[PDB]
RNA sequence: GUUCUAUUUUGUUGGUUUUCGGAACUGAGGCCAUGAUUAAGAGGGACGGCCGGGGGCAUUCGUAUUGCGCCGCUAGAGGUG
């Protein structure tokens, strides 16, 4: 719990994958592999109605307990790698990516690298809806 | 040339054969100013270099989706006005 043992003087680096869907946004930190995480906060935890899960208010709460959590481990910079839903279904990030990565600029992180993951088929399944699509 | 063959021919009655005309076939010739309109801003075809998400058969690649196995940390995740 204490962090790596090494001298001052360099960053040790993290990554947090941002995960901006329509609905809520994931916060998640992991070491450069990514087989370890380290911390995930989740923006509809912070929230009591799940009709605000996706706000930009929640991405921020939800960064600044990443960051807090990311400081006792003594991770001290972070790569970034952006992404939507993408897929099958829409490809533009949700609302929460641009406060969830302002609150990390803030909070004494450093960043690193950006970098959009969003995954882009060449092509996938028919999509949901009809062929009309959904009229409302 | 060959065949069939009308009738003028032999004084007046009978027999053959020509010529003579009519019909047919056939051999060797002369001669034509000897004999085929052009080649459609019609078409068919051949030929030459290209051109194209044209067609058929086989092969090869791509990320995504779903599902499964293992590993990490966690209490929410999904969807909706
Ligand atoms: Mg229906
Ligand atoms: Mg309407």
């Amino acid at each position: 719990s204490l962090g790596p043992q090494v001298a001052e003087g360099e960053n040790v680096f993290g990554v947090c994958h941002i995960f901006a869907s329509f609905n809520d946004t994931f916060v998640h930190v992991t070491d450069l592999s990514g087989k370890e995480t380290i911390c995930r906060v989740t923006g509809g935890m912070k929230v009591k109605a799940d009709r605000d899960e996706s706000s930009p208010y929640a991405a921020m709460l939800a960064a600044q307990d990443v960051a807090q959590r990311c400081k006792e481990l003594g991770i001290t910079a972070l790569h970034i790698k952006l992404r939507a839903t993408g897929g099958n279904r829409t490809k533009t990030p949700g609302p929460g990516a641009q406060s969830a990565l302002r609150a990390l600029a803030r909070s004494g992180m450093k960043i690193g690298r950006i970098e959009d993951v969003t995954p882009i088929p060449s092509d996938s399944t028919r999509r949901k809806g009809g062929r009309r699509g959904r009229r409302l």
